[PDB]
């Protein structure tokens, strides 16, 4: 019984809990254990939620909290119906305005190291990749941040109240330090 636990379930919409609960044990991890893994899935999931609500009404289709095997049958889809690239790993959204394959990343890092960490890893040239620091920053490919302003704006300010409540209770140090 750990003061994370208890934190995330109180920071968190119980879907978001949910949804998390289930990504980690289907890769057989414990939320009760891993619970700094925990609060960054939790945290993944909110950002990409909050990124899909900035398109116009169907822009986004939403990859990131499906079931592993539904996710990828949609991937599956959207390249069989577009022609566009399979991507190696699973993405976060698709854009249907740009067509293109998005990964929404969150670092507690300088944001270019984790561009660049998701940029070899992916190895799609294709994916989009966006990255959201807990400081408030971000970093796009192309310095193309696919929304406005302030649909980005208010997910950096969300970030930063996540790391103030964190802070708060003393778990921020080893939050930041178990990247
Ligand atoms: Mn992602």
């Amino acid at each position: 019984g750990s003061h994370m636990e208890d934190f995330v379930r109180q920071c968190f919409n119980p879907m978001i809990v949910e949804l998390a609960e289930k990504a980690m044990k289907e890769y057989g991890e414990d939320p009760k254990i891993e619970t700094n893994k925990f609060a960054a899935i939790c945290t993944h999931l909110e950002v990409c939620f909050m990124y899909s609500d900035g398109g116009s009404k169907h822009r986004f289709e939403i990859i990131e909290g499906r079931d592993r095997i539904m996710a990828w049958t949609v991937v599956n889809s959207i390249c069989n119906t577009t022609g566009v690239e399979k991507p190696k790993f699973l993405p976060d959204l698709y854009d249907y305005k740009e067509n293109r394959f998005i990964d929404i990343g969150v670092t507690r890092r300088e944001v270019h190291i984790y561009y660049l960490e998701k940029a070899n890893k992916i190895k799609s040239e294709k994916t989009h990749i966006h990255i959201f620091s807990f400081t408030g920053e971000e970093m796009a490919t192309k310095a193309d941040y696919t929304l406005d302003e302030e649909s980005r704006a208010r997910i950096k300010t969300r970030l930063f109240t996540i790391r103030q409540e964190m802070a708060s209770r003393s778990l921020w140090d080893s939050f930041r330090q178990s990247e």
